[PDB]
């Protein structure tokens, strides 16, 4: 089982790697290297510096979190190297690639687990929020951030790549789950770690009004399609609407003391974004497209209820992530802390969606990962666009 390296071993091995590359290219400074090696090593050096500064500033008792971040950064650079290889050139014959893999202890016989890869890229992606004012991309990039050595285009390219890597890791884990979990879900044991910002769900007015809007949309659909019940719609649309119904009713059963109405609103809003993205895909559009698709009543109505065209990508990510958390709590059984009656993580054989004909649970969780990746990428793109327009308004 793959054991991680210690922080100082990764640091010393990495500085050796810089010396090796510089002597191999006959350059005195990283900045004298050609691209993309220069930007890859500047990135890794900025990450390592920021990690060290945070270690001095915070003096943490454990370094596992920082080790996770650095693993993520080094694997990200490895992916960048693979993306910049010449045709026929193998990654195992790149000095930087093999030096990074060697420094992490990764070989064909010793590879990290899926959970470890997910920790790597999740840690790195959280770490990269340090470039935002108050760690919130709504406020834009910091005037001085720890990746200032890189160009805006490179910052965007690397952040985008990292979000894609977390997406791919999460999806890989999802594809290896099995649907043989025997335990019973407990909605009343679901709790949010951080309460949602109430302003985000204020746009939806109230829980009763969200349920009412969904109901009027379903009545509109049934009347437009000349049918009496959701089950007379197509398999895809029937499954989508029953998915929304099931979410809303399951949330309705939970007492407010255990899950406040604002949280229910966030979860149902995320679910609506999921259905909206599925339909958009039926039209060959990106799940989060803001195009009007006049031919579909459900996509148009959900877009209206969500205020999707006017809402920022960060709010969308928060709502979709809220739905993700609730769905996973309801359909994924995982080993308990006080218990030993569960061995591995799996999908419950009987969960709240089991009676929905043709429902594709894994496809929904994968779509969630895609939309979260798109939200993060939209955030960074908006920030670098804004900074670029600020620095162009002085030339």
């Amino acid at each position: 089982t793959f054991v991680l390296k210690e922080f100082d071993a990764l640091k010393s091995h990495f500085n050796d790697t810089v010396k090796i590359i510089l002597q191999r290219e006959k350059k005195d400074k990283i900045e004298d290297l050609p691209n993309p090696r220069k930007e890859e090593l500047q990135f890794l050096t900025a990450v390592l510096n920021q990690l060290e500064a945070k270690i001095d500033e915070l003096k943490p008792r454990s370094l596992a979190s920082y080790v996770h971040v650095f693993y993520g950064a080094m694997l990200l650079v490895c992916k960048d190297v693979e993306n910049n290889l010449r045709v026929m050139e193998k990654k195992e014959n790149s000095l930087l690639f093999t030096r990074l893999m060697d420094g992490m202890g990764i070989s064909d016989e010793n590879i990290p687990t899926s959970e470890q890869n997910i920790m790597f890229y999740r840690g790195l992606n959280k770490f990269l929020n340090f470039i935002y004012e108050s760690n919130d991309s709504r406020k834009g990039l910091k005037k001085e951030h720890f990746l200032q050595v890189l160009s805006l285009k490179k910052i965007y390219s690397l952040a985008k790549l990292s979000y894609e890597q977390e997406e791919a890791a999460e999806n890989n884990a999802l594809a290896k789950l099995t649907a043989d979990g025997k335990t019973k879900a407990n909605a009343n044991s679901f709790h949010v770690e951080k309460p949602i910002d109430s302003s985000i769900v204020e746009q939806f007015k109230s829980w009763d009004e969200m349920k009412g809007a969904l109901h009027q949309l379903i009545l509109d659909e049934l009347s437009d399609k000349n049918v009496a019940k959701i089950s007379a719609l197509s398999q895809a649309r029937s499954a989508q609407l029953k998915f929304l119904q099931t979410m809303a009713e399951q949330l309705d059963k939970i007492p407010n003391q255990s899950l406040e109405p604002s949280e229910k609103m966030a979860i149902l809003a995320g679910a609506m974004y999921i259905v909206r993205g599925q339909i958009a895909q039926e039209y060959g559009k990106d799940p989060l497209s803001n195009d009007k698709i006049s031919a579909t009543v459900i996509h148009t109505g959900l877009s209206t209820i969500l205020h999707a065209n006017a809402d920022c990508c960060e709010d969308k990510e928060v709502l979709i992530a809220a739905a993700n958390k609730f769905i996973r709590h309801m359909v994924i059984e995982r080993p308990e802390q006080s218990n030993k009656k569960i061995t591995k993580e799996s999908v419950r054989e009987n969960n709240m969606f089991s009676d929905i004909a043709g429902f594709q649970l894994i496809s929904v969780l994968t779509l969630i990962q895609n939309m979260i990746k798109t939200c993060r990428t939209d955030a960074i793109e908006a920030c670098v666009t804004k900074r670029k327009e600020e620095l162009e308004a002085l030339k």
